[PDB]
């Protein structure tokens, strides 16, 4: 006889789901922390409906496996305790063990009730020389008969693949069994099998052959990481080709829910793109709004007063979840937008080389920018001649008023600067300028002042054929003017470089670099690490939310009839583009010091703080993520040889080995015979492989994404798309733009119909959910019992505190005005913590948005 005392802590679904939790319109970061053990409901969980059989650690039966102790039903609501958190119910049940059948290390769970809930945590109050033993679930427990095998759940001390505990290595191989699922079948919504699948999701061939895109991963063209598979059948007109669907799996617990309504700010972008962007297309295709901006002034009227909508459309959007303020309305005929950081002190800042020149730096996209080593720049396309050639700036294009030296001693004193969007989109210009959008492959060098400053010195514009193709090198540069037609002509030569810019930001720096890249890692750590592996459980905070955004990107984002193909540059050979540019893709590179040194923005210097000298040390991006990159290096430093004694040890580890095999050979499959892959052989690869992983989803994510809607959020800072070529001789446009600049200016870019999209989505990825695990020391309860690593994790939160209060004295330090700039803008992208809503700040754990 004997009873050991269990606490099991569990979220309803009416807490957790969007179409219930409709009625969370307002504030509930707690109110009373409803237990259910308040208004009886949990009643239900009482009858013969949960039952819970622990399973022994210490002491194995006939054949290997661990011992079962009697399945127990739940009983009594614990109707308050001082760890409980709003939205979770807690109940008692007490198990039945007896020494000789050991300690317990995991147990199943039955759930008999049909409507699914959300199992937080099961501790036990032991009988030997133990204290609590702490079970940290977070995951949906659905109908037990859909399953084929009992859900189990681990305890929280974290063991090496040995497995350890000989009673539970059977059960730790078999959950890891079922995580993979022989790859076969149309994936439920409550399975949790992780696999892959290239990109053959995003057209739709049987809707026509207009709407059919290549399929991206699996061959030689067009490389790429591998996405979550779901196994929808082949497409009518393509075998190769997977149907279309309006709702896409991905594994269960994956998909992450939210106590409050607007936390759940991807039914956000699916509302959007589904509910306001086919009814404000009926609004434009009418007259209540007209098609183009006419002025300046007309396009900041969108923050004050607003575009007056008309009912039939203002009212069919507003009642919509998640779009709770965001499409901001007086009440009726109106749908505004909220003032961008970049206008809120001047809003003719913008404009000027400084604020061009600066955002290359601490903008939207920072690590663009190199170091020019040989003037003129070149080309590394192939036999096409200009791709043998060079750019066709000349050495007498160089130094205006700023200072003024030779060519040859600005590159030898490392002042010269390129930012070149060139190789990307000529081999599709010919393409893409043969459609209602007309672009150029842009060329731009930048002169380091005197004053930290940097300055734009020459934009080359060049176009494909010159005359037939195999040349290329039709281009023409521009120098800046600062008065007349030639700085209307260096204003829309700056537009056309942005145009560029914020597309190759578009889909790689943000959509490839950080979500497509990192969703294979999700895949093959959930296959190969079990929950208990100490690898496991320094990157699972890590790959929060991720495979639900790629998920809805894959469904809206960049889809044939998607946002991205309506508002971008490349259109419909977008996504191609990226897998294109993939074929350059390192992962080593990554690393934001090997970053630096391979863009030339730095040389490795043991005497400087971070073992690196940066040319241009006025760089913020750089110089606050260093910062953030090392805190890093050094937590998981310290936490990988908490656990592996020696190399040897790393290389016998067989699911961490297996993990890797198959990230390499399959997740990034087309890279597979790469030679730059660690080769986990070392303690300091792992070290290395983590912190890429980790700087990735957390920090080069935070500084690609956050700064969208602050800087971006003015269509006329960073235009997505350019429809016109630069005016000429005496045409009636070189001459509108005497008469009328800025209408010319709103002609050559993003129409109104895309701006309003464009707005409306940036948006949305640039809030935070008021639920949001940042990097600063945040993880959400007590992932282990290993006091070590939790000390660790501590040291670990505590330097991110440190470089907050460190980050704040750099904005202040005036300096330093590569931070702040002529628009007043306070670099504050790489600050850890952050509050809600579209705070310019802010590291989240992961690629949640
Ligand atoms: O989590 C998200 C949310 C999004 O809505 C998008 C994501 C990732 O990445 C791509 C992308 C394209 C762009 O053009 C961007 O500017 C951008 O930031 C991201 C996608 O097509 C739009
Ligand atoms: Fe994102």
């Amino acid at each position: 006889g004997h009873k050991i005392k269990g606490t099991v802590v569990l979220m309803r679904k009416n807490v957790l789901d969007v179409n219930s939790v409709t009625s969370v319109g307002g504030i509930i970061g707690q109110g009373l922390d409803l237990v259910g053990s308040t208004l009886d409901t949990l009643t239900a969980f009482l009858g013969r409906s949960v039952s819970l059989q622990l399973i022994s650690a210490t002491k194995a039966d006939a054949n290997g496996k661990g011992k079962l102790g009697k399945a127990t039903f739940l009983e009594g609501i614990i109707t308050s305790l001082p760890t409980l958190g709003a939205g979770q119910s807690a109940f008692k049940i007490n198990f039945e063990w007896d020494d000789g059948s050991g300690i317990p290390g995991a147990f199943y769970i039955k759930n008999f009730m049909q409507t699914e809930f959300f199992l937080v945590s099961l501790t036990l109050e032991d009988i030997p020389n133990h204290g609590s033993i702490h079970f940290v679930c977070n995951s949906w427990i659905y109908n037990a008969k859909l399953f084929k095998s009992d859900r189990i759940f681990f305890a929280n001390q974290t063991y090496l693949p040995s497995e350890t505990p000989a009673p539970l290595v059977k059960y730790r191989e078999e959950e890891l069994h079922n995580l993979r699922g022989d790859g076969t079948g149309e994936r439920k919504e409550w399975e949790r099998i992780y696999d892959y699948d290239v990109y053959n999701d995003l057209g739709d061939p049987d809707k026509g052959e207009n709407h059919a895109r290549p399929v991206l991963g699996g061959n030689d063209t067009f490389p790429y990481p591998r996405r979550g598979r779901t196994g929808r059948k082949p497409t009518r007109k393509d075998p190769n080709s997977e149907s279309r669907s309006n709702d896409v799996y991905l594994p269960r617990d994956e998909a992450f829910g939210h106590l409050k309504s607007s936390d759940f700010l991807t039914y956000g972008l699916k509302s959007v793109s589904q509910n306001v962007l086919p009814l404000l297309q009926s609004a434009f295709d009418l007259n209540f709004t007209p098609r183009e901006f006419d002025s300046f002034d007309e396009v900041h009227g969108l923050y004050s007063g607003g575009i007056k909508l008309p009912t039939d459309i203002i009212s069919k959007i507003s009642p919509l979840p998640v779009l709770k303020e965001i499409f901001r309305t007086d009440g009726e005929q109106a749908l505004k937008f909220p003032p961008p950081k970049v206008i809120q002190v001047s809003k003719s800042a913008w404009m000027t080389d400084e604020e061009f020149a600066r955002e290359m730096l601490a903008g939207v996209n920072p690590n663009l920018i190199r170091c020019l080593k040989d003037f003129p720049p070149r080309s590394k396309l192939d036999s096409q001649v200009y791709g043998d050639h060079t750019s066709q700036i000349t050495k007498e294009h160089l130094e205006p008023n700023l200072e003024g030296l030779t060519v040859d001693e600005a590159i030898q004193n490392k002042r010269l600067f390129l930012l070149d969007h060139h190789d990307p989109i000529m081999p599709y210009l010919r393409r893409i300028n043969a459609t209602s959008t007309k672009a150029y492959a842009t060329r731009t060098i930048l002169f380091l002042k005197n004053d930290g400053t940097l300055r734009p010195l020459a934009i080359e514009l060049s176009l494909p054929h010159p005359q037939g193709d195999q040349s290329g090198a039709f281009s023409q540069v521009f120098l800046p003017a600062d008065e007349g037609v030639e700085s209307s002509i260096w204003l829309l030569a700056k537009a056309y470089v942005v145009v560029n810019d914020s597309c190759y930001h578009q889909l790689v720096s943000h959509w490839l670099n950080t979500h497509a890249v990192v969703e294979p890692f999700i895949i093959a750590t959930n296959r190969h690490l079990s929950v208990v592996h100490p690898i496991y459980k320094l990157l699972h905070p890590h790959y929060r939310d991720t495979m639900n955004i790629n998920g809805l990107a894959r469904l809206s984002l960049v889809n044939d009839g998607g946002v991205i193909e309506q508002t971008f540059l490349w259109g419909r050979y977008s996504v191609e583009m990226s897998a294109v540019v993939y074929k350059d893709w390192v992962f080593t590179d990554q690393a934001l010091p090997a970053d630096l040194i391979k863009r030339g923005m730095a040389i490795e210097d043991p005497s400087c703080p971070h073992g690196i000298r940066l040319v241009i040390e006025d760089y913020p991006y750089t110089v606050d993520g260093l910062e953030i990159w090392d805190a890093i290096k050094t937590w998981v430093h310290e936490y990988v040889f908490l656990y592996y004694k020696s190399d040897d040890t790393l290389r016998e580890d067989p699911e961490l080995q297996a993990c890797w095999k198959e990230l390499v050979e399959v997740g990034h499959g087309d890279k597979k015979n790469e030679p730059w892959w660690p080769k986990m052989q070392t303690r300091e690869e792992l070290v290395e492989a983590c912190a890429i992983i980790i700087w990735t989803a957390s920090a080069l994510h935070a500084a690609v994404n956050f700064g969208q809607y602050p800087y971006g959020g003015l269509i006329l800072n960073r235009p997505t798309l350019s429809r016109r070529f630069m005016p000429e001789k005496g045409s009636a446009e070189y001459e509108e733009l005497r008469k009328n600049p800025q209408k010319a200016y709103l002609k050559t870019i993003t129409p109104k119909f895309q701006t309003l999209i464009d707005l409306s989505v940036i948006e949305i990825l640039s809030r935070h959910a008021s639920d949001e695990v940042y990097l600063g020391e945040r993880d959400n309860p007590n992932w282990t019992s290993d006091t070590r690593a939790l000390e660790a994790f501590k040291r670990f939160g505590n330097k991110l505190a440190q470089i907050e209060n460190k980050l704040s004295e750099r904005n202040n330090d005036e300096k330093l005005r590569n931070r702040c700039g002529p628009v007043q803008m306070p670099y504050t992208l790489l600050l850890p913590s952050s509050k809600e809503g579209l705070t310019f700040r802010g590291i989240p754990n992961s690629i949640s948005i």
